[PDB]
């Protein structure tokens, strides 16, 4: 790989992340994370705007081009058997199917259904 390709995919933040160590990232749900460095599965480092510092892997989401980034306006309850999720005000999610009947599918980075539109902003 070139050096510093890690920093050409789009990440967003799925969780708050309030730095304690000196060197720690800080960032809120919802946000573009640069990737700068994935070699320790433990911590990665990332940036965003003027701080380079360690984060949790598993606290990012990958969004290929096209892809759409929402926050849960209102928490729902889906039907597991059509294959409806649960989710709560607030998660981040990417769509990962076109909407139909008033449904995407979305993905949490933990699980993945469909999910009511109404319940959605797109940020």
């Amino acid at each position: 790989s070139n050096a510093g390709f890690q920093q050409s995919h789009y990440f967003v933040a799925l969780y708050r992340f309030k730095a304690l160590e000196k060197d720690d990232l800080d960032f809120r749900p919802g946000e573009k994370i640069t990737v700068i460095d994935d070699s320790n599965e433990e911590w990665w480092r990332g940036k965003i705007g003027e701080k380079v510092g360690f984060f949790p892997p598993n606290f990012i989401i990958r969004v290929r081009a096209g892809e759409r980034v929402h926050r849960v306006t209102r928490s729902f309850v889906g039907n597991r058997e059509i294959g409806q999720i649960t989710l709560n005000k607030d998660q981040i999610v990417v769509q990962k199917g076109d909407e139909a009947g008033g449904y995407v599918k979305v993905y949490t980075g933990r699980k993945v259904g469909l999910f009511p539109t109404d319940f959605l902003e797109e940020i």
